[PDB]
DNA sequence: GCGAGGTGTAAATTGTCTGACATGTTCT
DNA sequence: AGAACATGTCAGACAATTTACACCTCGC
């Protein structure tokens, strides 16, 4: 199930999944990701064994790009846990008809700036 | 105040906390039941309560008495900014192209379906 | 070759939960 | 009063990161 795997994980690592959703990265581009979002640097010891473990839960998958470089990407299953916990969120937003006019504006938003 | 400077260091269970209220406020125990739908286990009170009172200190939750043995917890404004910046994060990485973002409108919609 | 890029890794510190015991409250 | 309801609290146990050192690789 997604959800079994969406639960559990830690804030982290759940960023580190909603980075790769947005697209596949190499480490230290995931780690600027996650530093521009904590505001803070972001320790290159934590991330790699997150991504580590987030693999061994089949959610990203590692692959080789230089002898020096692994790209990350999400896995279907690790793609079903960021829907699955999207799904979640919106569930318990979209409470009433000004929240859900909210996030259709945001989502508007981001569509528009895919330009 | 910033909900970003204040929410985006919370762990999963406090931010799960903040969802939950989101939706509409709730008495301690049907936080702790609500949780545990989600979670799918048990989530021990002690646990629950501790980290309701951090949420409460950082500005993010308000602790109310409805009777003297009954606190209703609720969003602060600056919790609903929390909740509304960590929605926007997801979206501006899960709405990469227009199927993504259909998906999107489509669990939206649903959602509005459901409260009629 | 040399410096910078990219990642691996773990002991000690720090962060958090578990698994309780516990106190007042509302209900019948 | 008896019993479930609601929350308070924390020490022992567990989960996590910090802060280093470390090894190989590409760029110039
Ligand atoms: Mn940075
Ligand atoms: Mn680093
Ligand atoms: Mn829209
Ligand atoms: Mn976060
Ligand atoms: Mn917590
Ligand atoms: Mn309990
Ligand atoms: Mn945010
Ligand atoms: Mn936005």
């Amino acid at each position: 199930d997604a959800r079994s795997d969406a639960r559990d994980l830690t804030a982290f690592q759940k960023n580190i999944l909603t980075v790769l959703g947005e697209e596949a990265r190499y480490g230290l581009a995931i780690k600027r990701e996650l530093e521009e979002y904590y505001g803070e640097e972001v320790n290159h010891g934590r991330l790699y064994p997150n991504l580590d473990d987030l693999v061994n839960k089949g959610l990203v998958e590692k692959s080789e790009l230089d002898k020096r470089t692994n790209e990350y990407a999400l896995t279907n299953e690790g793609f079903d846990a960021v829907v699955d916990d999207l799904e979640w969120t919106l569930s318990k937003f979209v409470a009433d008809a000004d929240r859900r006019e909210r996030v259709e504006t945001i989502v508007a938003d981001d569509a528009a700036a895919l330009e």
